[PDB]
């Protein structure tokens, strides 16, 4: 579940990478190569609404 952002970010490409950024704001690890959360892509929805 927990992986390092960027490698993971690339993985989804249009999900986890994005997820990490917003989430950092949310309450998860941030993007730009470092720490990320997979399947956290929900960031788009949660953060938005």
């Amino acid at each position: 579940t927990d992986v390092t952002i960027k490698t993971l970010a690339a993985e989804r490409q249009t999900s986890v990478e994005r997820l990490v950024q917003q989430f950092a704001d949310a309450g998860i690890r941030k993007s730009a190569d470092d720490s990320v959360s997979a399947q956290e892509k929900q960031t788009l929805i949660d953060h938005l609404n």
